[PDB]
């Protein structure tokens, strides 16, 4: 990128543990020391200080005055960077980029880079109390940046050096208000802005002095961004002297406007579009949170095939890779900070939360997929206080100071009083409800929504979490709460899918959660270490039957799915064979004999007298078919039921 | 794949020779120490004991109970594997996968793997008497396999741990009878089966207990497999515990039925499809048999262009890569064991042949291209025995016990009595005939076939070997047996191609051989160390005129080939210019003047009066043209005739 | 390629300087020690002796007789190759391939290779007096070549070992006159020639004795080569023995014929096609001339988008990568030797130019893009002598002995007398003019051309250099010579582009230059170390407004460009907004308000009264649009004018 050089420093590390809990080991980044114990259900996970260290050569610039920066893409939870013995920087918060100018700590030839990382609790730390593992370490990798003396800003909250506000115009075009930030500007430097259309062709440009960089650029005939058509432009910014580019940065951006109203729900680009989707944690089976770029895009593609149009990226800042995948595949994204569960008093905990929100907005400001900033999750679990409420006003004020182009949101714990000072702080609001799993009946969800909506017709209500555990080796002919069966989780989501389709004024609903994820503290349903409320398993391999409920309710590609394939052995004179489809007519066959034809909306239930022995079940929708094999048995195996 | 990990161990080996024939060398697998002396004509090839050794790091499973296996893809001919000095396993037979569980012999960190390979004869060994170099060493590569304690079986005759039997159903679907094999099954483990269509979409599924894994899965509207349309399905098997896959394995398979009848020949999926093809050895110029996956696919592609629809994979188990290429590209494959030439009596020789066949079947059961198991080649060269006959009955019974879905076959040496105990053992039978090369006249082939067919109307007769040496620096105007010319080899195959077209009741015919191959004992026709009966040279570069004979008879894409280009200088008032085409009318031009137009079936002979000096011969078929240059000389060069 | 094995030796080098100007450094090829100081404007560049040194392993051939060559792709400007301390060869000339047979200097295992390179002047050296940096070192890389004892010639002038002369025939075909050159030919070796068509299919073949290889091969229905449709054939040659390829070389070639007449200009394949294009140097920003293959193709792609159909590759032999890029992308290439500015008298200098010319023709004879051999550039700067004129006639004779199929050309310095001995030597002739930049006025160019053509109606007149410096931080409301402004360089090329469009009898015009390039001696217009006459900056990143003039005049894809975006702040009651387009009607809008509509040929000038503040200038052509932002100011910045 012009004279800017980015060198990956992911290889060649030794991880030591000063308190001796593990022998030294050589590792490659991305890395966490909790990749296994953070989700194997041993009972705990190692929280402590791990020291990473490696050697690097000092990068060299052709021209005098070069500068060297180390870029950590995340250090969970607390970090100190040393070059050749001397502290270069410290950082708190384990989900955001931070950088350090290590120019003057560098010598020619080999240098030593030392990063102390701690995932231990501290008086100012968030997260501290949550239902998910705090994987320690350098789980996103580390970069070396070489730039000339004049270069776009690398020092401001790990930001990109450029902010872009695209807006549609009445005449069918778009304005891109752009500002970039130059370290050591000077009258001999300009900033040349160029905008490239989705196909790579330049469509607009403008030029500014390097010390006065704000400009608004107009693109005619703009291709708007939406979840269905995520059209992207590329803003390129070049720091120029004479006929030479010194620095170059760029940003993918999208043009969209959007509204949420209490009676109307969500609209984007003037079209009513109810947000129906999922939440997603950042871990994977025995990798901890140390995911590759392929991991992130694979998650995104699975969620796209589901037919979701929104993703709540709880409970922290995610990878640039996953925001990139959202911009490109088209999802409405809710991004949030880990201000979770239990308010911690003090100036330092207040400073942590504000800094983390400042980094979340500045590092992710250019992503068109991000529509909502979330300021807390379930913060009343630890009890309300005046101090806690003031922090939420401070955070609301910061989001509108930093970014008035986006809506603020909040996720309430289930028992949050439906009046009180926690409402009307943010532009929109959501509740985390588990009626039918942690308490109550499934049939309570609908009336709860209707009642709150009627009593608060000025609040935009969404559901930021709802869900139910499903452990796919348990299977019940009489599925009920706390049997943990795949069938009961499907019944829960059968109701909710239809509940949210009945209520477009719910601006967004988010299944908790897309995937099973790791929580060291969990033990229930015969499994340790896990939240198993996923529509898909933690290794991304197995779609539960709940997944196909949503696929039939959301996806447009024709599909037909026979539920209960893992209920392989069925006892009884008849058994219910359930089919999900986005077609409206399903014919079921059993060993070639027609069982029946039904016309229904999404869910189809057939009573089937299985033949003795093995049975081919074939469901014929319109252009799609499905087929599974079931076995009639006298008594179903002991292993289909929790001990 | 789930928690299964396969690591390539092809790098960083040291090859030593205990008896001192060579200095120690560092090698990379695939490797044979006979890559040069096995085909360079020096006189002999080194048969001895080579010792390979390298270090490897112990792989780590995230959960407790991890197991480690070493996988040797092939070791020619006899091997002993040691880990840290201790013997892990021994294996006899040089063409098939074997594995050892080395868990208890591994320590943390670096381990030492040592493999002692011998290609010397033993009282047990097959091959022992054949016309091809027994290249020695680790010529397919080595893998390391990490698996959890519960995993698909790794210990059974080097197999994949799954067997899949697809059959077409009457209503246009397919049943897949699947059985998988689990080491340490358990009530908490299930096997989840999934079937993907050629385009990667799931079309059917079933689930089973891990100690009772057999299931039949029906796929509607199945896409059938044939040599013209090799549609493949993927069967995936996952070992599942709760919401987590422990192990995963998979098999590409095709849906086809087929028949051979003595009068009707070969049918596949209901259509009479005479099998007309070639054999193929597994070596390549100065590589020995240490071929890469690209080499195998290159061979497959060259055979596909030839228009061949069957490949005889003589005389041993070939690479998985090549069976994969036959499944993907579509060839009817005859697969066989090296039970060749001279029968060795003794219980140990018996065990060898029985186990090599068992490995052949279990390691290749899932390939749809394999249609025929061949139990022996030319086994009466060493005289018939009652032990010999009984071993053939044992192999026939073994083949039908392990795999009733395929047909057995045998290749008789030319002088085998057409009556007697070697007939009616296998389902179909072939002969190796060389009338017109090893004696006899070309014109006896046709009558011989018709006499056998007329006398043994209950036998399905094929021709597994026929061919003729062709060395392309020798050229003759009066081509005759033993001048070794390219022209005589073409005349031989001109006749044979037409003979097999006339006889659809020959179930299969295989040219010996597709490529020149290495045999260290050969010395004839002015060349040492080669069998030069190939249609294509041993470096895969030059197609002989014999190749284009078969292309014209077999290939569907229009082509046209002027023969005799390497007969560059022609003497005589007229010279014959021969053209091969799969179009039916050829106009020949000589320096732009029209020489003749003919309508013929495949073969076109023109008598041409060449102008003095150089002549442009252009042949014009319907939509294609060919062009070569010839020179008119007074005396042809001495270098065109064997000395 | 058969038994030929090409190994790159670009890694693992140490570079020392005997005279101690620098410390020892390890380097990778391609490399030059003048990568930075040759274009940073410090004042000078290091011309000394650098000694590169690495160790390599002797390659092994499977048969006795193996040979080892070292191939240096270029060494600027003088080199000596040693293997294990023994001189293998010496070379003069910094831009052509040279090889050494090092078979006998080699021992088994590790050997040491030393290459002393010096870029200082010598009595025989060209280049010596020129406006570009003589970057020193191994700026194209080094190869090791292993061949059998019989192989295609590696010892004749760095040549490819084969020459191919394709010519179209009247019946729509093509003849390929082929000669290859075999070292240690022999009666058992034949050369087998094959011609593959653009799509990889063999269309023609011939075979020859290896002591007598010349042959003409006819291809029917030939696909012609042209700049618009650069169809390429592949000629393949194989050294064959028995059934085994010993060596293999190949060449990509194209079929074209072309003419130049004084009154008709240039024609290719019978269609008049004026050559309008650019020159190109081989350096890039702080890379010196150590360019990668991507750098070469990137330059070619940029020139293709510009719409040029001709590239003058001054002032030396360029890399094979770029000649390939011109063969593949389609440009008429003028290639030349660095016989520039000042004639050196004496026999060694004369030998230098004759040998460098010979290397140019032999190494590039097969490239269909090359149409013109250039013998000298501006050679009368140092005065005419009898000996200069003689050396020019020697070069003409050498060109027509080596290559009668191409046209010779020459580049005259501006003041070269329009009569006399420097004219009518070569087939065509060019002048380097800079009327309007080094003197005179822009409007003199047109009349000059018309006077020469009137006076010399038998000379084919081209313009091999013209241009004007443009430094893009300088902007002027009254552009004039020596303000160095982007606007004035644009005015220049606006006139010149229309000048050559008006004169199709100019056979070729070449803009000096396509890119800015490095000249250590230069210091002017506020920039040091640079010739800044490029249409595009030296880092390939920024197209000057001059670039879009030529794009409008040459390119076919619709485009529209508002000039002067870097004149970003504009003073005056009105400002001129200039637009370039290859559409003929442009509507300009200022902040949504129409300013005017014009129908012009390529260049559009609008007088705009800007609004106070920021202004959106949008230009609407037929199917394309352009948009830029301008600011109205009272006083334009100080930094738009040279101090
Ligand atoms: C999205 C966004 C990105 C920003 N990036 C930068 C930046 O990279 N560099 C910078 O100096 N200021 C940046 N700013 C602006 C600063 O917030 C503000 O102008 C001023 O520097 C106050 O800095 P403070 O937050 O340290 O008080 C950015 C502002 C926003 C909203
Ligand atoms: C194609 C094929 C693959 C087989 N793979 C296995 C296997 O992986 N593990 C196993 O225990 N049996 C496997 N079997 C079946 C065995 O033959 C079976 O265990 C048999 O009853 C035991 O006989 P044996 O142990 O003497 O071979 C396979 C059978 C076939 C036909
Ligand atoms: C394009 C071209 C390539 C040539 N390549 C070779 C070659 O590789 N080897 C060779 O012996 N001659 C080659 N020649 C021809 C030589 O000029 C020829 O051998 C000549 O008689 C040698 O003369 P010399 O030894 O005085 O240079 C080539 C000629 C041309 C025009």
């Amino acid at each position: 990128n012009a004279m800017r050089e980015i060198i990956s420093l992911n290889e060649g590390w030794t991880l030591r543990f000063p308190k001796g809990e593990r022998a030294a080991e050589t590792v490659t980044l991305p890395h966490t020391w909790n990749a296994v114990d953070g989700m194997d259900g041993n009972g705990s996970y190692l929280r402590t200080t791990g020291v990473y260290s490696r050697t690097f050569k000092k990068p060299v610039q052709p021209l005098t005055g070069g500068r060297v920066y180390v870029e950590v893409l995340a250090a969970a939870l607390d970090a100190t960077v040393k070059v050749n013995g001397t502290v270069a920087t410290t950082h708190e918060g384990g989900f955001s980029i931070f950088r350090a100018d290590i120019t003057d700590l560098c010598r020619d030839g080999d240098n030593e880079l030392t990063i102390e990382v701690s995932n231990e609790d501290t008086p100012s730390m968030y997260p501290a109390s949550a239902d998910f593992t705090f994987y320690g370490g350098l789980y996103r990798g580390v970069n070396l940046i070489s730039v000339p003396n004049a270069h776009f800003d690398l020092d401001y909250y790990g930001g990109p050096g450029i902010m872009v506000t695209p807006k549609p115009t009445a005449d069918g075009g778009a304005t891109f208000e752009i500002k970039s930030f130059v370290t050591n500007p000077d009258d001999s430097f300009t900033v040349m802005y160029s905008i490239e259309d989705p196909y790579g062709c330049e469509v607009a440009s403008a030029v500014r002095p390097s010390d006065n960089t704000a400009i608004s650029i107009y693109v005619p005939d703009a291709e708007l961004w939406s979840m269905d058509e995520p059209n992207l432009y590329t803003v390129v910014a070049r720091l120029q002297r004479n006929n030479e580019a010194f620095d170059e940065i760029y940003a993918n951006v999208g043009v969209r406007s959007y509204t949420v109203t209490p009676d109307g729900g969500f609209s984007i680009n003037g079209e009513a579009t109810p947000l129906r989707g999922v939440s997603r944690h950042q871990d994977k089976l025995y990798k901890g949170n140390a995911l590759t770029v392929e991991d992130h895009y694979q998650d995104a593609q699975i969620i796209k095939e589901l037919g979701a149009n929104t993703i709540r990226l709880a409970h922290y800042q995610h990878s640039q890779d996953f925001y990139d995948a959202c911009d490109e595949l088209g999802f409405a994204v809710w991004a949030e900070i880990p201000f979770i569960s239990v308010f911690k008093s003090g100036k330092d905990a207040h400073t942590h939360v504000m800094e983390e929100m400042k980094e979340l907005i500045i590092q992710n400001y250019n992503h068109p997929s991000i529509l909502f900033w979330g300021i807390s999750n379930e913060i009343l679990i630890g009890g309300i206080s005046q101090e806690l409420v003031d922090t939420h006003h401070d955070l609301q004020k910061l989001c509108k100071e930093l970014d008035p182009t986006r809506l603020t949101t909040i996720a309430h714990v289930s028992h949050t009083p439906t009046s009180g000072p926690m409402h009307r702080i943010t532009d929109v609001e959501s509740y985390n409800h588990y009626f039918g799993w942690y308490g109550g009946k499934i049939e309570q969800n609908g009336p709860w929504l209707d009642k709150f909506h009627a009593e608060n017709p000025d609040i935009c209500l969404g559901i930021s979490e709802y869900g139910c555990e499903g452990i796919i080796n348990w299977h019940s002919n009489t599925p009920q709460c706390k049997d943990y069966s795949e069938e009961y989780q499907a019944l829960y989501h059968e109701y909710m899918a239809q509940a949210f389709e009945d209520r477009p004024w719910i601006w967004a609903s988010h299944v908790w959660n897309m995937f099973d994820f790791g929580c060291a503290a969990r033990s229930e349903g015969g499994v340790k270490g896990r939240n198993n409320k996923g529509l898909v398993t933690i290794d991304r391999k197995t779609r539960k039957d709940s997944f196909y409920v949503y696929q039939a309710y959301w996806a447009k590609d024709p599909m037909v799915h026979i539920a209960g394939r893992r209920h392989a052995q069925r006892a009884g004179e008849t058994t219910e064979v359930k089919v999900y489809s986005n077609q409206d007519t399903v014919t079921l066959y059993c060993n070639g004999k027609e069982v029946g034809t039904q016309t229904a909306h999404r869910v189809f239930k057939f009573d089937v007298a299985l033949d003795e022995g093995f049975n081919v079940l074939m469901a014929v929708a319109d252009t799609v078919k499905d087929s599974i094999t079931l076995e009639k048995v006298e008594t179903e195996p002991a292993c289909y039921t929790l001990p």
